């Protein structure tokens, strides 16, 4: 039996504080520039060949976003590959709070950013220390959480979300990309989340669906793996999956946290036991791959 390390989800929990510490990632704000290079940095010292993919990409407004996607591969030389994805932007409105005054003011993203970044963080250490057979890569997308405000009267266009993995879908980081499939993780930090089948995952990806909740329940974390089908949610992996025709599920809470698009999504609601359950079984996953 192929050893699986072991996720270590006080140091996952750091690499999700250390975000969050540089204080909003809006695109196009310094705070924004910091922590990409600090997340290209992390990759770089953990061993992963350091792809970045800057593009100018437009907004629902208009808006140009100077974006950057953060690409770390590992064992790149392979054609056998499985590919990680988190959004690593934050929102610039908390347009779901409860109080009005606060929905033009630019969330945190503790959970919303950062917790999927920082679990794929804690990964690529792993990885970097015991080599899956597959390769691996680690994919930070930029511009997820820009799409159209709630309180903007006009078109709410699906394809204003998710800016980052659109470009990386049509514009592969290498020629002639491929992977077997996809995990993407979106909000895996909260406390007490659980996460259902998410429906284009279903309908795209439900052998990868069967494959991960398996795993979960073999790893101990069936209690927050529920074999059960959820919501259908526009998310990076929509994208992926119609544009790069990669086989990717998206691992998501189930409606979404109270936190969601709130000036209280922040570490307060980070729960590291959280991160361990879904990392844990990320690890189970793509360690078992032949
Ligand atoms: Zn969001």
């Amino acid at each position: 039996v192929v050893n699986v390390p072991q996720f270590d989800a006080d140091s996952a929990y750091l690499y999700v504080k250390n975000q969050v510490d540089f204080g909003p990632r809006v695109p196009n704000t310094k705070e924004h520039v910091a922590c990409g290079n600090y997340l290209a940095g992390k990759l770089e010292a953990f061993g992963a060949k350091v792809t970045n993919q800057y593009a100018d990409l437009i907004a629902y407004d208009g808006t140009l976003l100077k974006a950057r996607n953060i690409i770390g591969s590992y064992k790149p030389e392979s054609k056998k590959r499985i590919a990680l994805f988190a959004h690593w932007d934050t929102r610039p409105w908390a347009d779901n709070d409860a109080d009005e005054k606060n929905h033009h003011t630019p969330i945190l993203g503790a959970n919303d950013g950062a917790s999927g970044v920082g679990a794929l963080l804690e990964i690529a250490r792993l990885v970097n220390q015991q080599q899956p057979e597959l390769g691996i890569d680690i994919i930070f997308l930029d511009a997820e959480d820009y799409g159209t405000p709630q309180f903007y009267e006009g078109k709410h266009k699906e394809e204003a979300w998710c800016l980052g993995s659109q470009y990386w879908s049509r514009n592969p980081h290498v020629q002639g990309y491929n992977a077997r499939f996809g995990i993407l993780l979106d909000m895996v930090g909260g406390e007490n989340s659980v996460f259902l089948k998410e429906g284009y995952s279903e309908e795209f990806a439900p052998d990868i669906n069967k494959k991960v909740w398996k795993a979960a329940k073999k790893a101990g974390y069936g209690k927050t793996f529920i074999d059960e089908r959820g919501d259908t949610i526009t998310d990076d992996h929509l994208f992926i999956n119609r544009l790069a025709r990669i086989k990717t599920i998206d691992i998501i809470p189930n409606g979404f946290p109270p936190t969601w698009h709130t000036i209280h999504d922040n570490m307060d609601h980070i729960d590291k036991n959280t991160l361990k359950a879904v990392g844990q079984t990320v690890l189970e996953v793509i360690y078992n791959e032949k």
